[PDB]
């Protein structure tokens, strides 16, 4: 019996901390446990625990890279360059950086979710535009090995985080992915697809800017499959 655990918390009615773990009901008391002490300061928590029915297991394949650079303006031409590889035009990655470096809520500042791009034409094809599409139901089948291992392999808790999540978009349909988180003073990000694999570049921001987010380059065509898989379809990534 599996069960998705999951935990969102507020300051002020500014959100503050978000999790997710999907686990059996012997380490479902563990899960609880973690979330609830995982922000730092908060006035409201919820935490939902779900029975999960249907789900599936999937193997871990990327290759993971790394990438430095001197500014965020060579760090966004090579994730340019990167997303070209996985046949997007130009001016198509050019629009997602844009996006992403204006701030991608159209209220301004940051989506909670992720643009959905139309590979072809560049056009936003998700209907809140402040909102944008969460990618949720995912989580690394065996997290403690997981997260020891690459951790001590040189990456972060964000990176142990960030792949689960692009593995979990990759594996709904999505072609490729340009992130980068909205941390003010995190400015390593990355760009994934199949081909590509996972790919980090730092820094795609500058230091001390509270913007970030997500662009999912993705198929019009296939649209409505996707936003259900990323939505609904429960999935364990296996390293
Ligand atoms: N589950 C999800 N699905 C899709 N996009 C997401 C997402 N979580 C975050 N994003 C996008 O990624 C951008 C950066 O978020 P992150 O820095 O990676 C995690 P966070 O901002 O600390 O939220 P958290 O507190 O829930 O972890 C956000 O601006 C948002 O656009
Ligand atoms: O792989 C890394 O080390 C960078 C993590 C990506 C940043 C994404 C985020 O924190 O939102
Ligand atoms: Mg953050």
């Amino acid at each position: 019996d599996l069960f998705s655990v999951r935990m969102r918390a507020q300051k002020n009615g500014k959100h503050v901390s978000g999790a997710e773990r999907i686990v059996k009901k012997e380490e479902l008391e563990t899960a609880v446990k973690e979330l609830l002490n995982r922000p730092k300061e908060f006035d409201f928590m919820n935490v939902k625990v779900e029975k999960v029915k249907d789900f599936e297991v999937v193997k871990f394949n990327l290759k993971i890279s790394t990438y430095s650079f001197k500014s965020p303006e060579e760090a966004r031409e090579f994730a340019v360059k990167k997303l070209t590889q996985e046949g997007i035009k130009e001016e198509v990655a050019k629009k997602a950086v844009e996006i992403l470096s204006k701030g991608a809520n159209p209220k301004g500042g940051n989506m909670r979710g992720a643009v959905l791009m139309d590979i072809e034409t560049g056009e936003r094809l998700e209907e809140d535009k402040e909102r944008g599409v969460r990618t949720i139901h995912f989580d690394w089948k065996d997290r403690k090995k997981v997260t020891e291992k690459l951790l001590k392999e040189g990456y972060t808790l964000r990176t142990v985080d960030a792949l689960a999540l692009t593995f979990k978009n990759l594996f709904c349909g999505v072609v490729a992915e340009l992130c980068w988180s909205d941390d003010p003073d995190y400015v390593t990000g990355y760009v994934s697809g199949k081909e590509i694999g996972y790919v980090r570049i730092t820094p795609l921001k500058e230091k001390g800017d509270p913007l970030g987010g997500r662009v999912y380059f993705v198929s019009r065509k296939e649209l409505s499959e996707i936003i259900e898989c990323l939505t609904q379809k429960v999935v364990l990534i296996e390293l």
